[PDB]
């Protein structure tokens, strides 16, 4: 069970959390639940009505039932409140509290499937919602949607209406594939819009009309106007952009990717401090697109990225250093500032590879060193890096203006 | 009659003024002169006394007579006042008002030569005097001097006493050679002390006892106790140290060498402004020892000499420049100061052969040029003297930190 982000040889490798039913176990918020106050429900010569009493445990159908274990034997099932009018839309809302890549959303009913329902998603933690899938026989009437609309390479963030659900009365499932039907699911791994389509922080499914005049017209309701669902599932992985092997509870229970590849953020959607030599790209299966640290030769704490710099190279590197501290300067603090010179004995990384100009006042003709070698501008007859000694064939005078005069012969 | 200081080829040549009788024509100052009031003088069986009357022109003997033309015929002669006691010293003082190199001092008497006289000189324009020559029979008694003292190579600034004058009564000369007798007159041209010995700004000759008991003891005087001199001469040249062809009247009649060889002063005893590359030596017959101008490549008005500098070379040059003005510096203002660089197009002498560092702010890694070539410290990929253009194989970025990034291939 090795590190999935760490390739063999300690290298980077794209990594994504286990695929899960994110709904499982989690508490779902339903607009209507039978049992409060207790009331009998007929179950349709099929009329065998039983009691839904919320208090009475063995005869209750709470929303908890929606998500717990479902085995055909001793199966368990939530049930909406009864005698629904027509205008109704009964809603189940699920809040993951983290961005997810959802592959499917599936419900299994104990009641007959709705004639109209609609799946929604929140990308924004519950403030606004988006059409995900529509199900109805009368598409244009109920949801104002073309029936079985086509999905071009454009307009493939389209939430379609379909009669697929209409096929049953004793129960049965209706499941929604997010990727199915889209043209660009060939290579989702590098699809910018399908990677956005399959993202949700909350999920909401809203039944809006039941499967019913022959007896008595179309108006008032009866014991059998209710919905029941046994198992809700949203299948998908935690949204980590491939830079994390799992999600996990942060400080203060805000579930978040355990980020890797020198990425940070809740979705690993960015690079980690001082790791800005390369732009944050989402990890594909080909290149793990980790965040490589800029290089400052140990003379800068902070760092910055320039995209031109990246583009101007072979898309190799674009990092930049800030306030080079040890009398260094340059993009990478690579060279020694004016007024100093590269101490060649120390290595550039060393705190003190930049040494100062204690050049000779009389000897040298200037104050500033060569910024590599240290050589000061020697007066005509003086030699040395400091210009602190007369060339051979010259004699030291007491004069500051000119020491080291020519001996002739 | 060409320039004697200017050798053929316009070169330097030692030059000295015409040799002269400096006393000639000049007014002499005598302590005693007969004629005021008129009195008869006996001239010694020789007693043929005539009249000295200062007013009476044809019978006067003023000091003017001492120096004017002297031809044996119609000769002319000054005469001291008469009836001199013994203590007397009668003095003739001559003031040249300029330093001279005197070869001889000669007097010709109409009276009998003194038994004691003494020649003196002033080197200091009349304040103090120095023994030059002594003449007496009683040397130790009169002048307190050894008779015919010898003249070593040392102690050859000695003023000797001699009986040379004693050999006559009707007249006759007594002349004094300054150089005669000295050992170092072989090469006076390069003798430091004989060149000093023969120097005088004033000359004074003092008769102190006459050439007389057989008749009447030794006490009171008679008509014939007087001195008379016909021609006084001091022979010599104007003291120019060989750097001037003649002396001549300055502003305000202060006679002075017309100095040459880039020398100045009254005696040409020094070098002329900004001509201090070589110490002032007196011109010998071998080397004219002119004053060579120091070199400042036209960037300094003033200049100075260092003797160490001269000694440190092959006694070649020792000049130094002051406040190099055109952003130059150095002994000769030879190089360009820091913050500038030698404009190689102009010649060093040009006002503007020092050009400034308008180096590139982004391109170059420093503010200061090479002080010869101008090259600034180029950042890694930039080329140019200003570092104002990217090297080939590099692409200009908008970044100040690093423009001119590597194109790879
Ligand atoms: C069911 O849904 C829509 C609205 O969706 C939600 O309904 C509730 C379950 C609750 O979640 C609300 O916050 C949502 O608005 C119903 O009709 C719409 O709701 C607005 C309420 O602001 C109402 O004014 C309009 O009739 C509708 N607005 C828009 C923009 O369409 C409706 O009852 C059901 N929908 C269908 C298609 O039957
Ligand atoms: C003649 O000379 C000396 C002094 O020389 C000068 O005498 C005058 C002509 C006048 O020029 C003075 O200014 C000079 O001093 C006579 O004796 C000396 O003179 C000083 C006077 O200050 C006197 O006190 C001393 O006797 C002498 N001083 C010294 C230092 O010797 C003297 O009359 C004559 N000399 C001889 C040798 O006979
Ligand atoms: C430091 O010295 C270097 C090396 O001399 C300077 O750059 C060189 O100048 C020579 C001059 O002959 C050229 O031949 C080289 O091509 C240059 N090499 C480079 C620019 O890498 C440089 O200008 C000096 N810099 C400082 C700050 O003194
Ligand atoms: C100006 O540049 C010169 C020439 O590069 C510097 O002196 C030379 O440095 C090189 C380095 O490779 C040596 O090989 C030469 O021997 C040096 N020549 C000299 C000293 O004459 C000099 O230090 C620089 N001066 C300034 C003011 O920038
Ligand atoms: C119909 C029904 O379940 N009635 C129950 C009663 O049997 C029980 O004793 C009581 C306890 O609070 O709650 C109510
Ligand atoms: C002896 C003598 O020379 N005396 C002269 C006199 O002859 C002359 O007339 C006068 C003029 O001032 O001066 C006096
Ligand atoms: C529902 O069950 C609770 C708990 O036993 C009880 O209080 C209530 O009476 C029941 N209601 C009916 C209608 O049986
Ligand atoms: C000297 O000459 C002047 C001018 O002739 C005269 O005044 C004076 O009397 C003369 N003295 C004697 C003593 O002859
Ligand atoms: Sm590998
Ligand atoms: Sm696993
Ligand atoms: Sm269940
Ligand atoms: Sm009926
Ligand atoms: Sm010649
Ligand atoms: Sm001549
Ligand atoms: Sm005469
Ligand atoms: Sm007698």
């Amino acid at each position: 069970q090795p590190d999935p982000c760490s390739d063999e040889n300690g290298h980077p490798r794209r990594c994504i959390p286990d695929f899960v039913n994110a709904a499982f176990g989690k508490d779902v918020r339903v607009s209507s639940t039978c049992g409060r106050p207790p009331a009998r429900y007929c179950v349709v010569r099929l009329r065998s009505c039983h009691l839904c009493n919320s208090s009475d445990p063995k005869k209750a159908h709470p929303p908890a039932f929606l998500t717990d274990l479902n085995n055909p034997h001793n199966l368990t099932c939530w049930q909406s409140e009864n005698y629904l009018q027509f205008p109704h839309n009964v809603t189940l809302t699920l809040s993951l509290g983290k961005k997810f890549e959802v592959t499917y959303v599936s419900l299994q009913f104990c009641s007959p499937r709705p004639e109209s329902m609609a799946i929604y998603k929140s990308m924004d933690y519950g403030r606004t919602w988006v059409p995900f899938q529509f199900y109805s026989t009368q598409c244009r009437k109920m949801y104002n949607r073309p029936h079985r609309a086509p999905i071009t390479k454009q307009n493939e963030q389209e939430a379609v209406c379909t009669d697929s659900h209409t096929d049953p009365l004793s129960g049965g499932l209706i499941a929604f594939s997010t990727l199915d039907g889209r043209p660009s699911a060939h290579d989702f791994d590098n699809s910018p819009v399908l990677q956005d389509w399959v993202t949700a922080t909350d999920i909401r499914v809203a039944f809006s009309r039941l499967h019913t005049e022959n007896e008595d017209d179309s108006e008032l309701a009866r014991d059998s106007y209710y919905y029941a669902v046994s198992d809700l599932q949203v299948g998908g992985r935690c949204k980590c952009n491939g830079h994390a092997a799992r999600c996990v509870r942060d400080r203060d229970d805000s579930l978040v990717c355990d980020c890797r590849h020198n990425t940070a953020g809740p979705e690993c959607d960015r690079c980690k401090p001082f790791h800005y030599d390369r732009p944050w790209q989402r990890a594909t299966a080909r290149e793990a697109n980790e965040c490589v640290a800029c290089n400052c030769n140990l003379h800068a704490r902070r760092c910055r990225f320039n995209m031109e710099l990246y583009k101007l190279s072979g898309r190799k590197s674009g990092g930049v250093c800030l306030n080079c501290r040890h009398n260094t300067a340059g993009r990478h603090c690579h060279y020694c500032k004016e007024g100093f010179y590269r101490d060649m004995g120390k290595p550039i990384t060393h705190r003190k590879a930049c040494k100062a100009c204690d050049c000779h006042p009389v000897g040298a003709a200037g104050k500033t060193c060569n910024q590599t070698t240290g050589q000061c501008p020697c007066k005509d007859g003086v030699t040395g890096i400091t210009c602190n000694r007369c060339a051979k064939g010259y004699q030291q005078s007491r004069s500051p203006i000119a020491p080291c005069i020519k001996i002739p012969v």
